[PDB]
């Protein structure tokens, strides 16, 4: 209600948009694959619009792994100018959402590189726990490690 913060579809029409706000938000570069798979995911892939500005995404799969059906949230994020505004909260929300309407999914995970306060910070407001550390789960950024940050359902 009165909400200045709206999720839409990514599509090929705005494909480059989601692209961009990746390169600026995360330490990491993905592939054309990963974006050439956004396109098929469906409600698993949103863009983040504050007062209809394109701020935020969040991009997911579905992982069948540990004999389990998995959501990994791959990239999650907003601009930091527009961050403690609700977006991540908006964007983490709808993913959950999809989970509880589908039934069927065991748990909800992603990895955070350790240095990642603030991203610890919000997942466990939410229910994620640090299940693990790996090391050197990054190639070429400092610090390597990661922390794999799990929801159960
Ligand atoms: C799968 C992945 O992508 S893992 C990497 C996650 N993403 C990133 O780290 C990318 C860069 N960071 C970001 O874009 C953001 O800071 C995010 C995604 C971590 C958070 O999204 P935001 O829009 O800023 O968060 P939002 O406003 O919804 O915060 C919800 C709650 O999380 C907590 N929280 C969020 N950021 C912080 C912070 N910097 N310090 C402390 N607590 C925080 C707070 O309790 C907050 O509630 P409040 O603002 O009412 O106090
Ligand atoms: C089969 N699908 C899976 O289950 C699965 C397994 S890995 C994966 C994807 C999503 C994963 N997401 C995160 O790590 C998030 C977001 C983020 O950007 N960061 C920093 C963060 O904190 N957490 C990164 N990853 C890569 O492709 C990737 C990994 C490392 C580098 C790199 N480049 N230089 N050194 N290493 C570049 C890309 N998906």
């Amino acid at each position: 209600k009165g909400s200045r913060i709206e999720l839409g579809d990514v599509t090929p029409h705005n494909i480059k948009q989601l692209k961009r706000l990746n390169q600026v938000i995360f330490p990491v570069s993905y592939n054309d694959k990963f974006y050439k798979d956004v396109l098929e995911v469906g409600e698993l892939a949103k863009l983040a619009y504050f007062n209809d500005i394109a701020v935020g995404a969040v991009c997911c799969r579905v992982d069948h792994s540990q004999n389990q059906k998995r959501l990994y949230i791959m990239t999650l994020g907003c601009l930091a100018p527009y961050r403690r505004l609700g977006i991540g909260t908006k964007m983490l929300n709808h993913v959950l959402n999809i989970c509880e309407k589908d039934g069927t999914f065991d748990n909800i995970y992603l990895h955070v590189q350790i240095s990642n306060e603030s991203a610890i910070d919000f997942y466990r407001k939410f229910g994620f726990e640090i299940i693990e550390t790996k090391k050197n789960y990054y190639k070429r950024i400092e610090p390597a490690d990661a922390h794999v940050l799990q929801k159960n359902l």
